[PDB]
């Protein structure tokens, strides 16, 4: 027992991280088979980022202008292409450590592990979620660009995120591995405001199920509610509206605990209206929304 | 910017995890060079755990009674020895993936990464701390025994923890890699009470420094205090007493922020006496004590 914000083991992704240098700019790339993926603003200086024309800046770059280094082994760049906001650097060596992988574009509210890297070397791993406003609340310092987010199923790494930007508010924006940004953000150093950071209701409920499984039960009450009645309260507290698809996703946790989804909603409603009264749930004094239903199942069964 | 509970990259330790089976019991082992380390209660059944005599139970076990499997490669056991509460299984193959490593016995309040494993396969990684009462608040289900905790410096893995027990209160106890338990705990299924879970004061202060560096400043006040005056408040709130060694360890964070250690203590004092008033610090509604001063420096400089 016990419940922890847990990332996926990072070793499969460590074996894919490389350093990419273009002129004066150094960031991280992801080396899968014979392609290195990295943010296209590797070709920019800080002055360029105010108003970049990437197609024009790219004309001045040749294969030899991109230096790629996997620890100490230097990779020879034999072709390069821009796909949306990523550069694909074709190299002469297939990565021997390439795991089974997929590129997936996740939905808001889904979670994933980030391997924070600098200069091509991993520094740490942590779990976060794609917020409903399409930011993530990460830990990224200068040079972390090109660090990736991923999920793992058995032996297959699903890459879902590559870090590109820190907004002036300190939250983070990036792309999928096809180079499309999540949300409205762009790779330019301009004013970009996020949008309302709403809470991921279905994740809060899953975490409340996790709490029950682990013995934290004080928040269970005698009331129930309805989908429409709960959502009226959800709207007031900037919570995402809960749908029947969400109720269904919560089915297995409902079954294991014998607590109807709607009864748990009534516990959360009371928690939103009355606060925690200085108590904690699973060691937190606020409602946690970075565990999906699948995350809770995975950790509570030891997948 | 941004600040996250971050674990070390786990790949160096994934390459060392093996499955150990003795009769009907399966747990995890750690394969370094030609030795597999695992909890000695691999030789016990659940009935044995009520009152085990390990020396007597071990007489009935021969080299061939221990099955060791690294993914799919079966390791041949050629010798075995009990060292305190661990078994050292000598095998015929040195682990090709053995990293540079050390065995270290950490102090209370120090943090480390846990690679949770089941049946020899990693399931996740998270950061925790050795509590002052020598428990850890982990996430361990049946069969996670033998999962290890570690720190990494450049290329050297310092192993500091191996999981052995879940106490009836749901917290966790284990050994260093020499098989000595942290704290008074023993590998027997009996009543074992932890002790007062005090808060790691020096870690709270470091995290407050982290908060300032990242723009969370509302808790800074106009007061100061003294070591003795603060500690009077620390005692009341079951906080560890703060020493001059702790003030010194906080020196670099004091220097970077220009906030004297004692002024930060006065902010924490006000926070303990008045609560957070429903505010958050770095996304937490309670005072976080699982970041050491070194953790904060590492993450704020991108080591």
């Amino acid at each position: 027992s016990g419940f922890r914000k847990m990332a996926f083991p990072s070793g499969k992704v460590e074996g894919c991280m490389v350093q990419v240098i273009c002129g004066t700019t150094t960031l991280n790339g992801l080396w899968l088979d014979d392609v290195v993926y990295c943010p296209r603003h590797v070709i920019c200086t800080s002055e360029d980022m105010l108003n970049p024309n990437y197609e024009d800046l790219l004309i001045r770059k040749s294969n030899h202008n991109f230096l790629v280094q996997a620890g100490n082994v230097q990779l020879r760049v034999i072709g390069h292409s821009m796909q949306n906001c990523v550069l694909k650097l074709k190299v002469d060596t297939a990565n021997p450590k390439t795991p089974k992988y997929k590129f997936v574009r996740i939905q808001p509210g889904q979670t994933f592990s980030v391997l924070a890297c600098y200069n091509g070397s991993p520094s740490g791993v942590y779990q976060c979620a794609m917020r409903p406003n399409f930011t993530i609340k990460g830990s990224f310092l200068n040079g972390s660009c090109g660090s990736v987010g991923f999920n793992i199923d058995y032996d297959c790494v699903s890459f879902c995120y590559m870090h590109h930007m820190e907004l002036p508010t300190g939250v983070h924006a990036g792309t999928d591995l096809e180079g499309n940004f999540y949300g409205p953000f762009v790779d330019r150093q301009t004013a970009q405001a996020a949008g309302t950071d709403t809470t991921i209701t279905v994740n809060v409920l899953a975490w409340l199920y996790a709490a029950v499984i682990n013995g934290d039960r004080w928040f269970l009450n005698r009331f129930t509610t309805t989908l429409n009645d709960f959502n009226l309260v959800a709207m007031k507290y900037n919570y995402e509206p809960l749908t029947q698809d969400h109720v269904d996703i919560l089915g297995p946790l409902s079954a294991q605990t014998g607590i109807a989804v709607l009864d748990m909603c009534a516990s959360l409603k009371e928690l939103l209206q009355n606060g925690m009264n200085g108590r904690t749930i699973l060691g937190s004094a606020l409602l946690e929304d970075e565990f999906t239903p699948f995350d809770v199942v995975r950790q509570c069964s030891g997948v």
